[PDB]
């Protein structure tokens, strides 16, 4: 099915000379591409397996010794990416669980195998900044779904020694709700 | 409710004197004692707050300097102590969860937040060796109400930091199942 | 022929987890699943070496940090594998030989060069602690045929140098026999 | 009277062909013989002082560079070698002693000091892992001879400081009970 | 009960003030009052756990630091006290028991437990200097008492990691009696 | 019976002054008298066992400090010493085994175990050089009979540390044939 691919630069302009240039080598479509402290860049793209590989080994060799780091993923659920560059649109207020990672690697793997093993809506991955740092998940359902949902993840990280926490909020507060599903 | 005693020596003559003794001292029940590599040794003690707490201190004023460590943990579901002590009815086979933690001061509190929080029956909870080796509880149930309990169980424990996995089998093999709720 | 896959992982329960999934990846047996001091667990498996391959094929990918090491084993005499899981039906009393080493992965190579090499029927494999631990198999039959056994057991064993010591005993007391061929 | 032999090794394979030796060379009894962590041998011999002072000479002669230690006990109380095997038949509960030493050594020493001294029957003699590990033994009768029988015991265990704790308990739990003298 | 308090200070001089200053403070009595090597000083007293706070608190303020330690007990049977300032007459030769220990400290509480744990007549605990060296008790009575009391003794001073030795002489030599009871 | 006696020197002139010596001293027969680098002699005797302590006796008082080792070997089958300074003739081409060890004074102890043991023809007792390095035995006969001689050898030589590999080839090429049993 879809893919990510994520490109970390350290120079600014690059990643932008070098988003334009992959946006134009394939039909890979762009999620994620914010300047993180002090001075790296993050580019982060989605779309068909052969779109992406050729789209991030257009940037990689392009960036030389200004790549950072880069990497590709594959068999994606559809629904992680919209949760990537955004978030999804909750249906109902109801449950909430959110898994914290050690590195952005481990963040999308967790969600891909949380979406594909419940029935949670996956409401965004946001990142506290970089590729190695502090990133999260949110999800929302039944008390059982996210349950699920959370296992699955607290699996797919610590299996790598990249989790944190992962918690559950069977009842959330009205305001921590629209902290967690919409951010502010 | 009830409470957890917990004793450790580093004589194993010393807890047998020791233990005979809070057995008169009050009205707890005598849970574990066992040999500790590689010459400690630990009891345990399940009852009423009041029993507990005046057995343990009992035992840490005359344990000196053979007393390695003691702690005492209360409000506790009473199924609590006979998952300690011994096994758990497993009325029938449906999914299980097993967490596993590196104290059982963490394995008690994650065992205890798991069956006040879901409708899962604590199976049993087993330390392969010590009071800081590889202790891990097992629970059963609905798919549903397991990966609460897991989750429950890995957010206390996971707080603390002593979690070291964490996993739901919903459909658990032949051989499997006899080996978990049952240990062999 | 068959084969034999071992997986070890840094987590009791990461290993049951993973084990019931090899269990429904293909057509294998599993062997072996017990605590491994301090606090690590083992695998083991045997069945066809395609059914083995893609089995440690599957935990080897989803282990990740807990994964402590993995090895495939083939062209196995099949009765290796039963003598791996349990003990052989000693057919009558007569000569014991016996080869300990310190490596398993070195115990097996060493066990499947006896029984294609002499009529001798391979009693069993232990472990008395670990995968490099005192492992050590046992072997019976004439004098003839287990002092041939003892060293091409021996040879192979010895030519990865991990053999610790050999030894054949024709005429074995009655307490010794009910001990070597039963273990107790 | 009577002696004990013991013979040490780093191998359990050449544990058994010299533990079927000595059985042949003269008129001993086989006491012990089991792993001993990480993967040495044990091995102890009750008979007379001349049948087991041929025996133990015969291996330490022939255990060469796997030899880890051995030693020599005589005039031995005949009821500690069946507390050394096994238990000794208590006749009628009363009180309870227990010593607990760091070598086997010193604890046989402290044992045969016992039953010569006082009108207790030595119970058993349990080593809870290792020639250098917590070793232990236990003795009952009344609150009188027992009092007298610990002290005794901890005066020739102590005098060599291989003296951990000793202990006496006079009205033993139910539970207590066949956990000292049975042990479970 | 009654009450032991010590003071030792590192004046000789100030140990005299301060050994008339605790006599006219309360209704305590003066057990021990002797120089120790190399010039600290030693104070003991006896009686009400009231006056012998009342007094210990007086000299240690007034010491300062000319105070090198102060310690108070408390239940300690009345035979105790004579059994320091002096002995206690003997009924009638019979078996005699002496425990050493490594601390003044324990050396009461192990005789404290040993005549309200028997029937023996403590004879003296007597000191071979200071607070922190070696201290030991004596008792006398029938074979099976002071098998008694040296088992108390022996795990009262044991549990603290504060013994040497402990020893029983049923038959004691005409000789070593007025040596043990009469000191000389 | 017989025996076998070593002096090996740092000075070639005086392991022939002491070469010649030996012969005149008692009933001995000269096996081995070659240079060893890189200055080293060696001299090897055999015997009655009285002749070889009067031989070897003689020359180590002489050597002085020019003597590097001296050792006597004694019980030893007479079959061995004609392997040592030459071979010994195969009556057919048969099975063949050799044992590697790790110093000469292990290698006679295996080979007199494996004569004394078996039915094979001890062929030859070579030395790569000196009498603390390679050093290799070849014996010869039934599969079963050269299966026994290696199993005692390779027991004799590990008990004792000094066993380097030992291996059976049950049908030799006819090139491998006249290197093992003739040398060249």
């Amino acid at each position: 099915s879809q893919a990510i691919g994520i490109l970390e630069l350290r120079s600014i302009a690059a990643g932008m000379e070098l988003g334009d240039a992959m946006l134009k080598s394939a039909n890979v479509d762009l999620l994620v591409s914010k300047t993180i402290s002090r001075g790296k860049f993050l580019l982060m793209l989605g779309g068909d397996i052969g779109a992406i590989q050729q789209a991030i080994e257009t940037g990689t060799s392009q960036a030389g010794r200004l790549l950072v780091d880069s990497l590709v993923l594959a068999n994606i659920h559809p629904s992680v990416l919209p949760a990537i560059s955004g978030l999804n649109s909750v249906d109902k207020r109801q449950a909430v669980g959110i898994v914290e990672t050690r590195s952005v690697a481990a963040c999308i793997s967790a969600a891909d195998r949380a979406v594909k093993g419940s029935n949670v809506t996956l409401v965004r991955v946001h990142m506290a900044r970089g590729i190695g740092g502090k990133c999260y998940m949110v999800v929302a359902g039944d008390v059982s779904d996210v349950a699920l949902a959370v296992t699955v993840a607290s699996s797919s990280a610590g299996a790598y020694g990249r989790l944190v926490y992962a918690s559950l909020i069977p009842r959330p507060h009205e305001a921590m709700w629209r902290q967690m599903v919409e951010g502010l």
